[PDB]
């Protein structure tokens, strides 16, 4: 789902075994966190075009998810991949997608 | 930009030198293709949550309406990263998003 997914996956080529792969996971935490915080705006080999946002300290969810929402340390990230990924989604889970 | 970004940046810890990362680039082509195509629905260790949006629509009625009719190889990958990436976006994009 997460560590199983890409520590296994990418170890197939790079990350060959436990030591290389384990670096990779702890190294993508470092790939972005530098970017998102200051350098957020990015494109990553047709795999990750990062474009995030805040919305400051409004703090006041609603009248339901008790005094909350995710608003005081920014808001989230909005990202677009494609090209490679794009051609992929074409034909394999897709006939359930247009009907 | 694409190659220079990943190869150097992520090589700092994992991807030691050209051999290591270089596998990781040609392999990220092989990381998604499987998923995006059929398994598109996915989360990437709190980095990349994939979810496709198929949209071409065109079977092939005849050389007339425009060879098409109904549903086709359709897609552009839509992705939302997670609280870890935007946890970093609580700093500097956090700020000037404001206006």
């Amino acid at each position: 789902m997460n560590k199983t997914e890409l520590i296994k996956a990418i170890a197939q080529d790079t990350e060959l075994t436990q030591v290389s792969v384990s670096k990779m996971l702890a190294s993508f935490e470092k790939i972005t966190t530098e970017t998102v915080a200051k350098g957020d705006k990015v494109q990553l080999t047709g795999f990750l075009n990062i474009k995030p946002v805040a919305r400051q300290a409004r703090k006041g969810f609603n009248p339901q998810t008790q005094e909350a929402l995710e608003i005081a340390p920014s808001v989230g990230v909005s990202v677009k991949p494609g090209e490679s990924l794009k051609k992929a989604a074409e034909g394999l889970k897709y006939e359930d997608f247009a009907k």
